[PDB]
C-alpha cells in the first residue's frame, strides 16, 4: 500500500513544504486522502462560425443550440469484491481469452520512435505542460529521456516517482508525458498491433470504421439464435474491480524479458495503485489514493475495457446457457464445463458478439439470456436504466440496434448493390460540427475543422438529405486546396484528405468493401441514395420545414458570405453535384 504510493506522496508533499495540512473537512470516503495545498487556476467548448452560418434553419432547434451551452458523485463509489465462484468464472475466462488474443500475437515494446512520430502528427495521448509547453516540445529535447530513464529503472526497482493522474460521466486523468510513455512502451502494443481487431478477436471492431459497423452487425445477425441484446453499464470505469485489474494483468504471463517487468510495473504502480491531485475550490490540490476503478491512458482503457467487456460478456452467455449453476462457489465439475465450453465452442461465442470498449450487441444462443443477470450484477457490472433483477429487452431487428452512438440503416442503389450505412439523429451530428474544441483558432483552422465535418458527411452520412446539402455548401464555401484538421484524429478516418470525395466513396464503399461482389465504380453523385424521405424525417431531418425550403433555395447567398469573410481565395461550386441544383 503506501509503500508502494509513499514515495510518489514525499515527493509531491516536500515540492508543497511551506503549504501541506490534513484538512479535517475532506470530502473523500471511497478514495484514501493524504494532505493538500495551495493552486489557482481553470476549457469550454466554442462555436464553428464556418458550420453555423451554413446551417442556418439549426439556429432554432434547441436540440442543436443547447449542445453549445454550459457525477464526480458517481467516482467516489465503491463496488463490493466478487463472490468466489464469480472470482473462478473471470480468472478461468480470462486465462482462456488472453492465450487466443495471443495465438498469431506476439507482446513487443512500443519505442521512443514510436511515440515521438505520434505526437509529431498529434493523437490525444493526454499530457501536462512544469518545464516544456506542448508535447511536441519534450520529445525534440533530450534532458525528458533522462527523466524516463530514472523512472524505468526505478519500475525496474519495483518503485514508482512520478506517475501521479490528474483528475479533471466524463472525467479523465491526465498524467505527465513521461508517465504516458512508460505505460505505452509497455501496453501500447494492444493497440498498436490491432489485438482486438475482428480478425484476431472475433468479437472485437478495433480499427474496423462506422462504414464497417453496420455490416458487421448484419453478419452477427445472421447467426441462429434470440433477440440481440445492447445493455449500456452504468459508469463502467467507475465498476473496474481490482479483481478486473488482476485479470487484466495476466496480459504479462504471455511476455519476456525487460518488456514483462516493465509490463508488471505499469500494472502493479498506476493501475492496481494509483495517485491522483484534483482540486477543490473551498483551491488546494488534494492528493487521494485508490486501487480500484479504471484509470490508464484512453488507448490502453479501450484496449482492457474490450478485453474485460469480451469475458464479462461470454460469462453472462455461460449462465444463460446454464454452464454454471451458481457463483457462490464453483464445483470441480463446473470449473471443467466451463473449462470445454471454452475450448468446445469459446471461439463461435466471441463471434455473436460486437464490442467496442464498454459498448457491446450480444446475439446469444436464445433468450435464455435476458434474464441471466447473477454474474453480470455480481461482477459489479450493472445495468445502466433498469432494474437490477429485470430482465433485458432484446431488439428482434439489427437495423434498431444501438451501437457506437449509431443505428444503421439498409439501402439498396438504383443497380441493386447494398449499402448498409451508418445513421443518427440528425440534430446531434449538426449541434457536434457546430463546436470546436480549444480557442486561439483563426479563419483559415476553423473554416478546416467544418471542412473535416462536411467530408465525413460526404463519406458516412451522405443518404440524409440535409447533411448532403450542408457538407456541399461548406466544401464549396472553403478554398478548395485548403487541407482539413481535427485536434483529436476513431478507427478510419478516410474523409481526412484532399482528393476528390466521389473517388474516397468509390474506394471506402465499392472497392474496399469486402460485403460487395460487384466492383463497378460510381461515375456521379446522383448514382448514390438516400434514406426513404419519412425514414430522413424520423432520423430529425428538416425536409418539408419553410425553413429548409428557403435554406436550399437561397444556399449560393450563404455560400458567399461565407465566401466575403474568408476573402479572395480559389473556390470550387460542388452544389451542381446535386439533381435540384445542376440548373
Ligand atoms: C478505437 C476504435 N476503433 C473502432 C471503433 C468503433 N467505433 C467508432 C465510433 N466512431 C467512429 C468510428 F470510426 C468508429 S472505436
Ligand atoms: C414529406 C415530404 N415529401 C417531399 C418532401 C420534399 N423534400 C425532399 C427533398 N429532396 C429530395 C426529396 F426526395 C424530397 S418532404
Ligand atoms: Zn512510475
Ligand atoms: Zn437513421
Amino acid at each position: 500500500n503506501l509503500d508502494i504510493i509513499g514515495k510518489r506522496i514525499e515527493k509531491i508533499k516536500q515540492e508543497h513544504e511551506t503549504s501541506w495540512h490534513y484538512d479535517q473537512d475532506h470530502p473523500y470516503k471511497t478514495w484514501a486522502y493524504h494532505g493538500s495545498y495551495e493552486t489557482k487556476q481553470t476549457a469550454s467548448s466554442m462555436v464553428n462560425g464556418v458550420v453555423r452560418l451554413l446551417t442556418k434553419p439549426w439556429d432554432i432547434i434547441p436540440m442543436v443550440t443547447q449542445m453549445a451551452m454550459t457525477f464526480k458523485e458517481k467516482v467516489d463509489t465503491r463496488t463490493q469484491e466478487p463472490k468466489e465462484g464469480t472470482k473462478k468464472l473471470m480468472k478461468i475466462t480470462a486465462e482462456w481469452l488472453w492465450k487466443e488474443l495471443g495465438k498469431k500475437k506476439t507482446p513487443r515494446m512500443c519505442t521512443r520512435e514510436e511515440f515521438t512520430r505520434k505526437v509529431r502528427s498529434n493523437a490525444a495521448l493526454g499530457a501536462i505542460f512544469n518545464k516544456w509547453k506542448s508535447a511536441r516540445e519534450a520529445v525534440e529535447d533530450s534532458g525528458f529521456w533522462e527523466l524516463v530513464d530514472k523512472e524505468r529503472n526505478l519500475h525496474l526497482e519495483g518503485k514508482c516517482e512520478t506517475c501521479v493522474y490528474n483528475m479533471m460521466s466524463r472525467a479523465i486523468w491526465y498524467m505527465w508525458l513521461g508517465a504516458r510513455f512508460l505505460e505505452f512502451e509497455a501496453l501500447g502494443f494492444l493497440n498498436e498491433d490491432h489485438w482486438f481487431s475482428r480478425e484476431n478477436s472475433l468479437s472485437g471492431v478495433e480499427g474496423e470504421g462506422l462504414h464497417k459497423l453496420g455490416y458487421i452487425l448484419r453478419d452477427v445477425s445472421k447467426k441462429e439464435g434470440g433477440a440481440m441484446y445492447a445493455d449500456d453499464t452504468a459508469g463502467w470505469d467507475t465498476r473496474i474491480t481490482l479483481e478486473d485489474l488482476k485479470n487484466e494483468e495476466m496480459v504479462t504471463n504471455h511476455m519476456e524479458g525487460e518488456h514483462k517487468k516493465l509490463a508488471e510495473a505499469i500494472f502493479k504502480l498506476t493501475y492496481q495503485n494509483k495517485v491522483v491531485r484534483v482540486q477543490r475550490p473551498t483551491t488546494v490540490m488534494d492528493i487521494i489514493s485508490r486501487r480500484d476503478q479504471r484509470g490508464s491512458g484512453q488507448v490502453v482503457t479501450y484496449g482492457l475495457n474490450t478485453f474485460t467487456n469480451m469475458e464479462a460478456q461470454l460469462i453472462r452467455q455461460m449462465e444463460g446457457e446454464g454452464v454454471f449453476k451458481s457463483i457462490q462457489h464453483l464445483t470441480v465439475t463446473e470449473e471443467i464445463a466451463v473449462k470445454n465450453w471454452l475450448v468446445r465452442v469459446g471461439r463461435e461465442r466471441l463471434s455473436r458478439m460486437a464490442i467496442s470498449g464498454d459498448d457491446c450487441v450480444v446475439k446469444p444462443l436464445d433468450d435464455r439470456f435476458a434474464s441471466a443477470l447473477t454474474a453480470l450484477n455480481d461482477m459489479g457490472k450493472v445495468r445502466k436504466d433498469i432494474q437490477q433483477w429485470e430482465p433485458s429487452r432484446g431488439w428482434n431487428d439489427w437495423t434498431q440496434v444501438p451501437f457506437c452512438s449509431h443505428h444503421f440503416h439498409e439501402l439498396i442503389m438504383k443497380d441493386g448493390r447494398v449499402l448498409v450505412v451508418p445513421c443518427r439523429n440528425q440534430d446531434e451530428l449538426i449541434g457536434r460540427a457546430r463546436i470546436s474544441q480549444g480557442a486561439g483558432w483563426s479563419l483559415r483552422e476553423t473554416a478546416c475543422l467544418g471542412k473535416s465535418y462536411a467530408q465525413m458527411w460526404s463519406l458516412m452520412y451522405f443518404h440524409r438529405r440535409d447533411l448532403r446539402l450542408a457538407a456541399n455548401a461548406i466544401c464549396s464555401a472553403v478554398p478548395s486546396h485548403w487541407v482539413p484538421t481535427s485536434r483529436t484524429t476513431h478507427a478510419t478516418h478516410e474523409w481526412m484528405t484532399t482528393e476528390d470525395m466521389l473517388t474516397v466513396w468509390n474506394r471506402v464503399w465499392i472497392q474496399e468493401n469486402p460485403w460487395m461482389e460487384d466492383k463497378t465504380p460510381v461515375e456521379s453523385w446522383e448514382e448514390i441514395p438516400y434514406l426513404g424521405k419519412r425514414e430522413d424525417q424520423w432520423c430529425g431531418s428538416l425536409i418539408g420545414l419553410t425553413s429548409r425550403a428557403t435554406w436550399a433555395k437561397n444556399i449560393q447567398t450563404a455560400i458567399n458570405q461565407v465566401r466575403s469573410l474568408i476573402g479572395n481565395e480559389e473556390y470550387t461550386d460542388y452544389m451542381p453535384s446535386m439533381k435540384r441544383f445542376r440548373r
